[PDB]
């Protein structure tokens, strides 16, 4: 897992066939998976096929070793210790797995805090907590292009239970300013809980950088990594508070009829049989992304941002998120004045310009902003400045196609 | 079906039957070549994520997860939007008793088997714990065989019933249509653990009665890991409460509440196990080319000649005598050798079985057991290895 001499994004597209067919811009959505990664998984499926849990036979072994692997690589990618991995199916999961872990801390008018910019996923599980059980749930201010007020960070995380933020948003490219919200809540002693699904793969990601109680990612964004894998990082100091919300074979140490006994973490949280497949895979992502590093990675990124920002500014085309690009992670969300977002899509897809369009998740957002949707131009590494000169090009027609 | 023979041209799909006679099939099975070949076409030929996006890759990957998931509904008798996908049969049962938990009162009824899995008794367990509600179990003799008179009993006043199809520890198949009958009569929902029937003997929802049903893509179904599925019966749509909520499940949000959508995407919080459910599917496919018939027929043979080889040796095997009550799965023990170092040794002999508990603690304490060895097959399985096998444990129980 150390850098290699590569020319990005050259000898990146080189194990992306589908680079060869698209111009893929909605990486936010989940990224293009590298053969490499592939050739991991199907090395399992094909070859050392086997459930883990320590099976006496050489390929229960084997793919119990891998498993292990695969859970220490994902544990050094983050600063966490092995036994702080657990592996869910998506971030989404991870997140739902915090709120119902640690709902029985939780009294009456306690208070949560989260930002007005959060995906789905990281709000839904803390506005059911606030609804059950009479919670304050509180959002920090902020302006339209994702920037939030530190100085009413500071206010409402005063007295806070827990807060919840996420790295990135998915919607605007916003990268908060985490490593202060994290600082703010350890020192005002609230559980900080951070959603990197938009940055893992994407930037550093650093459980003790950014002082992360849980912090939850999913394998098929940034990471390179399959479908159906995803991480919930839980700091070993509340081992002895979250509860495992699911329960059952693998989270044990005794079980009769009257009861049972559960083991330690990590496998206290994994209930049933894991994706071993997906876990193989992901560490294979994260091994392929450490081979590329996250500095090279940010740094093409925030090239193709430039000049994407640029090129749309130089069309008159409105786009959202920071204007300080040092803020703006590889997300570019725009509108095109009198056409909905949909039939942006559309054009660009005839176009062989692959983009998402809508709320993106993110309804609150869009409703902050009085818009509908957007159009969203989302990167990776194996995006080139080509692809967004056409991409450019095609704006263009389009725009003077009225 | 497709005409073919069984089992030499399901073991061509599958290269690791050339190096090892894989017998843990209860724990997962193999995967064969057209299965990896599907969900690598996903991966190197159409990824992308669902949701309807405008673009060609999401329209395609889109596609291919509605036709995956309507594939798993006729798999089990279902309609298309009673299939919610999940990691694992573990995360379904789990997720039955978190989304049912808020119809419980003090003192309901729950009623179970003896011989469950972990995941189909420590959610009840807990949920019996949370609310202050009665467990009980179904009586059943050691070899597996519940006492229908009993279950009669018990299941009258039940709000719930819960119950395997097949013992992955005993290899007893239940008479889970006789017991889904009796729920529905009394009045209690009925959820079911497939995880072992499923892909190996038909499993219908309507036949079994199911409310809700639990099975693993990566057991009988020849599908890759990471990928279950949980049948909520259309009736308790409403009723259900999802557990995990989020991205995918919503109508509308805002900062001060929501709405959530129609199922089955109220109950799939994020982007799904794409590659998992398209690999599912094909799995599903496989197995149909092949027939349920013929699986269950090459699986019995297997069992009989296992069973009657045992027998000559004077193994003791476990679970149902009756081997029309018997699945794929041998469970035994040599007399005077911990099942560790049986698998050990059989292990050495490329030999693939499995040793231990098998999740299922309560049946080793009903037994006065520490665990046992294990055989399971699977339609790949030949009667050659079980001759093979068998010949290791004549050897073995010779070296008296």
């Amino acid at each position: 897992g150390h850098m290699a001499s590569m020319r990005i994004p050259e000898d990146v597209r080189k194990d992306i066939p589908l680079t060869n067919e698209v111009i893929y811009f909605d990486n936010t959505a989940t990224s293009l998976t590298p053969k490499p990664v592939v050739e991991a998984m199907d090395e399992y499926y094909l070859k050392y096929r086997a459930n883990v849990h320590r099976g006496v036979h050489r390929l229960s072994q084997m793919a119990t070793h891998k498993y292990e692997e695969s859970r220490k690589i994902v544990a050094d990618f983050i600063g966490a210790k092995f036994e702080e991995i657990v592996f869910t199916k998506n971030t989404s999961e991870s997140l739902n797995l915090v709120a119902l872990g640690l709902g029985h801390i939780f009294k009456r008018g306690d208070k949560i805090v989260t930002t007005p910019y959060e995906h789905h996923s990281d709000l839904l599980p803390w506005q059911r907590l606030a609804t059950k059980l009479g919670l304050k749930l509180e959002f920090i201010e902020g302006d339209d292009e994702g920037n939030l007020d530190l100085s009413d960070a500071e206010k409402k995380i005063k007295g806070a239970k827990l807060v919840a933020v996420q790295h990135v948003s998915n919607a605007l490219g916003v990268i908060h300013e985490v490593e202060e919200l994290g600082k703010i809540a350890k020192d005002e002693g609230a559980i900080f809980v951070v959603d990197a699904a938009q940055s893992a793969g994407h930037m550093e990601v650093n459980v003790k950088k950014l002082h992360a109680d849980f912090l939850a990612f999913s394998g098929h964004k940034g990471p390179m990594g399959p479908t159906g894998i995803g991480v919930l990082y839980i700091r070993e100091e509340f081992f002895d508070t979250f509860e495992p919300p699911l329960i059952g074979g693998g989270t044990i140490e005794d079980v009769s009829l009257d009861g049972y006994k559960l083991t330690e973490p990590p496998e206290r949280f994994e209930a049933g049989t894991p994706n071993i497949g997906g876990a193989i895979g992901l560490a294979a992502g994260i091994r392929y992304i450490e081979r590329i590093g996250l500095g090279r990675i940010e740094r093409q990124e925030h090239k193709l941002v430039k000049r994407t920002t640029e090129g749309l500014d130089e069309l008159e085309v409105p786009w959202y998120g920071p204007r300080n690009l040092k803020k703006h992670a590889g997300v570019v969300s725009f509108n095109v004045p009198g056409l909905h977002p949909h039939d942006v899509a559309a054009i660009l897809d005839d176009h062989s310009i692959m983009v998402r369009s809508g709320h993106h998740c993110a309804l609150p957002v869009m409703k902050k902003l009085g818009i509908n949707g957007t159009v969203r131009a989302s990167f990776h590494v194996y995006n080139s400045l080509e692809e967004v000169e056409t991409f450019l090009g095609v704006m263009e027609e389009l725009v003077k196609g009225l």
